[PDB]
């Protein structure tokens, strides 16, 4: 039927970036899986921020925490845990159809802990308890501290959304540590069949600092070259997802990681809307899109087949051009990396703010 089916006979699930209250209660949750084939959500805490201060879809249960003693911090964690697992019910039967691989609810341990791997390994067993639906994820990003905190909670049987991976060179590391983390659940008696992980990978951000550098060069080519790095950057990723999974000796029964584009809305209004998503279509893969993108998808199509597999010639030429022209792409992943932390880390004291307003 649509352009995001054929966008999954291509091998990439559609997942949606937010899981706010609205979209439950008006029934867009339900169409959105019913309609634009949406299988699979994950939280969002700026969306979350905003729909607290501009709407009034959290109003009832803000009463009932305003009512009870509850600390900003209480009031954010009950309802995010009631959101996601209202969305885990309804996702149980993709969940169920799709072996364990869609059907998926991710949310998200305190960002302010993901230095500390004990913290984030405490906080990731207390979600995945509190939460009690077999088909959450808990997102744990690729950051330091929290990178090896991924092995110990898939070590534990918990299914885990890597986040803000950013570099090939990290996302080697985080398919080391699901590798090892499923190695370690079998070791510890687990049903390795029933751990599940994907590796968001940020598209948007890269050619957001690229696309100024390329500006400040601004040559004809250095001109040219713009709006390319994001798509060769996953690209780049996609070559290294099997390439270590090929050589990945997994106990039987094990999933793979699939590779998940986040970060797929365009930022530069000259670009089209569905190039993050026509752009990195192929086997064993998830969008986590904007629903604005999923529209776009869905109206616009311009899909022209797997353009992943055969994808890494062009996408090196791109990164050879750029480190032609003077690019430091080191210092562009440092960068990104930081800033993905700090807008991390800023985004949730957003919400924490938002909370405390309709708290008092």
């Amino acid at each position: 039927m649509s352009h995001i089916d054929d966008l999954a006979q291509l091998g990439t699930s559609t997942w949606l970036d937010d899981l706010s209250r609205e979209r439950i209660t008006s029934g867009n949750l339900s169409q959105v899986i019913e309609e634009k084939s949406v299988v699979g959500v994950t939280t969002n805490p700026a969306i979350f921020a905003a729909a607290m201060s501009k709407g009034d879809s959290y109003d009832a249960q803000i009463a009932e925490l305003k009512a009870a003693g509850a600390s900003v911090d209480q009031a954010v964690y009950a309802m995010s845990i009631d959101d996601v697992r209202n969305a885990c019910d309804l996702f149980t039967g993709i969940f169920e159809s799709s072996n364990g691989y869609d059907g998926r609810v991710s949310i998200e341990v305190d960002p302010r802990i993901s230095a500390d791997r004990d913290a984030t390994l405490a906080q990731a067993k207390e979600l995945w308890a509190k939460v009690d639906r077999p088909n959450v994820m808990i997102k744990i990003p690729a950051t330091p501290g929290s990178l090896p905190a991924i092995t110990d909670a898939l070590a534990e049987g918990i299914s885990v959304n890597v986040t803000l991976i950013f570099s090939v060179a990290r996302y080697r590391e985080v398919i080391a540590a699901f590798i090892e983390g499923i190695k370690q659940a079998a070791a510890n008696g687990h049903d390795v069949s029933k751990i599940h992980s994907v590796a968001s990978f940020f598209v948007s951000r890269v050619d957001v600092e690229i696309d100024k550098r390329l500006e400040a060069i601004g040559s004809d080519e250095a001109l040219a070259l713009r709006g390319k790095a994001g798509v060769a950057n996953a690209q780049r990723a996609y070559a290294v997802y099997k390439e270590l999974f090929d050589a990945a000796e997994l106990p039987e029964g094990a999933n793979t990681q699939r590779p998940l584009w986040a970060s797929t809305g365009v930022k530069n209004p000259a670009y089209a809307a569905t190039l993050y998503v026509s752009e990195l279509a192929g086997p064993n893969t998830v969008n986590t899109m904007p629903e604005g993108t999923i529209d776009a998808v869905l109206e616009q199509g311009n899909l022209h087949g797997d353009t992943l597999s055969n994808s890494a010639a062009e996408a090196d030429a791109v990164f050879s051009q750029l480190e032609a022209l003077g690019v430091d792409l080191a210092d562009v992943f440092q960068v990104l990396e930081t800033e993905g932390v700090d807008k991390f880390v800023a985004s949730w004291s957003e919400l924490l703010e938002s909370m405390e307003a309709r708290l008092k």
